[PDB]
């Protein structure tokens, strides 16, 4: 292959694969920002209630509860809730259409979504974890809600992590996402989810090359091409065979 031609093929495929990597990055970004906007809107609607509606538990149930429910329905969230400093949490949960209940048994001050919300003025986004209420893996968005400077409680919104997984999987390209512990999280090719697959070659090549920088690596003595980039605490990657440049 004339070097001119090989370079043309390499430049083309780098552009192609870069573009697809960016689509997967965008998917992750847009998922987060939609959920943040939602959480912010809910914060605002709660905080705009008069204090009278907020300062007794029965009023929280009757005035906040409907808001949690409507918001939960509007986005098909798994759980939407407001945790109070007395350790109770007003919980709107998926599934029997019973009204939101004020639960005293959920150990909320032990939870990262609660604690961490009180240490930042931003929305806090958890890693994926197993929700204690409905026993599904969720990503939680939490926010300490204040009215005229006084804490009301900590809002939480649980979105199934499978929702993000499914969005990533639908994207074009052989793209995939690792979580903060560098464990595979999502992939267009579901086979990459096998927990016994070794991802060191890709992850090592990423470590050397940095975000969005295309690299070459080997699999079973054949050349492949790829790139990764950080997206929040996740690492998004794309790989392909190098046959496009070599053959
Ligand atoms: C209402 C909260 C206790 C729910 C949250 N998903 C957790 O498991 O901590």
């Amino acid at each position: 292959i004339d070097p001119f031609t090989k370079t043309s093929l390499y430049e083309s495929t780098l552009k192609n694969q870069t573009d697809l990597l960016k689509v997967t990055q965008s998917t992750v970004e847009d998922f987060r920002s939609t959920n943040q906007s939602f959480t912010r809107a809910l914060e605002k609607d709660i905080a705009n209630l008069p204090y009278q509606s907020l300062i007794t538990e029965e009023n929280i149930i009757n005035n906040v509860g409907p808001i949690l429910k409507y918001y939960r329905h509007s986005i098909n969230a798994l759980n939407v809730y407001l945790g109070l400093n007395n350790g109770k949490v007003l919980l709107s949960q998926k599934s029997d259409a019973k009204m939101p209940e004020l639960r005293d048994d959920l150990d909320i001050k032990t939870k990262d979504w609660y604690q961490e919300a009180l240490k930042t003025n931003d929305i806090f986004v958890t890693p994926a974890y197993l929700d204690t209420v409905l026993k599904q893996y969720v990503i939680t968005y939490s926010k300490a809600i204040y009215k005229d400077g006084k804490i009301i409680g900590v809002l939480g919104v649980d979105i199934p992590s499978e929702d993000l997984q499914n969005l990533v999987a639908k994207t074009p390209g052989n793209t995939f996402l690792f979580d903060q512990k560098n464990k595979i999280f999502a992939a267009t090719n579901k086979e990459l989810l096998n927990p016994s697959i070794d991802h060191s070659p890709v992850l090592n090549a990423y470590k050397l090359n940095g975000d969005n920088n295309f690299f070459s690596y080997k699999l079973n003595n054949e050349e492949r091409l790829g790139a990764c980039t950080k997206v929040f605490a996740y690492t998004a990657c794309i790989t392909e065979s190098a046959d496009i440049i070599n053959k």
